[PDB]
């Protein structure tokens, strides 16, 4: 397939992102609704990520999972790069979280389940996802989470099995409304993650504390496998 900008009808802006604006779009060849990101060669060059982007897209093109935001393909012209992406009608988990302040245990477990299934898919094909932020987590029409990930969220080994640490930080944030190691200073945040200093408010149930505590280990090897997250009693009791 040899894509071009002529193949799409451009609709409303969906906001700014890292290295370009994202627009609602509709492909003339199929009438199908999607999202189009516009990037700039000069901006990608000035930083030095042009080679990292070309790799990410090649990997991203070969991933078919309902909990990963689909990259249908890509193209470029003289001065721009274009990503053809699945549109997520329900927005970000980030925005939802600040709207709702926090999530109950059914919403959290269901999300973690969805994440762990997407992270399992990627494991069975030797693809590794680093840190995962709520900003990179999008929502489809049926409310299902979709990963759009091509300090507070980084494990101790990346600042001094990364998937699992991310699952633990998110599970905490979803229920509590703030990341577990957040502090007023970058140095204080550093100390928290390195020493793994988190405390639960009174309302976090014991089953959730067991999962989070097993996920937030300093030693990467002592973190559970993704199957063990999916079979955890708290997860299966609360997931839809
Ligand atoms: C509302 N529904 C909806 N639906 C689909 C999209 C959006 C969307 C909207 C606004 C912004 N990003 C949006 O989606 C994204 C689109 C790509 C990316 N990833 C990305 O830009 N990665 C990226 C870039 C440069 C260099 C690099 C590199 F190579 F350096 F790592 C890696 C991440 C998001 C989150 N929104």
């Amino acid at each position: 397939r040899q894509w071009a900008l002529e193949d799409f009808e451009i609709g409303r802006p969906l906001g700014k992102g890292k290295f370009g604006n994202v627009y609602l779009a509709r492909e003339k060849q199929s009438k199908f609704i999607l999202a189009l990101k516009v990037l700039f060669k000069a901006q990608l060059e000035k930083a030095g990520v042009e080679h990292q982007l070309r790799r990410e897209v090649e990997i991203q093109s070969h991933l078919r999972h309902p909990n990963i935001l689909r990259l249908y393909g890509y193209f470029h012209d003289a001065t721009r790069v274009y990503l053809i992406l699945e549109y997520a009608p329900l927005g970000t988990v980030y925005r939802e979280l600040q709207k709702l302040s926090k999530f109950d245990e059914q919403r959290t477990a269901t999300y973690i389940t969805e994440l762990a299934n997407a992270l399992s898919y990627c494991h069975s094909k030797r693809v590794i996802h680093r840190d995962i932020k709520p900003e990179n987590l999008l929502l489809g029409s049926a409310g299902e989470l979709k990963i759009a990930d091509f300090l507070d969220y980084l494990p101790p080994e990346m600042i001094e099995k990364v998937d699992l640490w991310s699952l633990g930080v998110l599970c905490y944030e979803f229920l509590v409304g703030k990341p577990p190691f957040e502090a007023n200073t970058y140095q204080e945040t550093y100390k928290r993650i390195s020493r793994v200093e988190f405390t639960f408010p009174d309302f976090v149930t014991e089953g959730a504390r067991d999962l989070i505590s097993r996920l937030l280990k300093h030693n990467p090897s002592q973190r559970p496998m993704l199957r063990e997250v999916l079979e955890h009693p708290w997860i299966t009791a609360n997931s839809s």
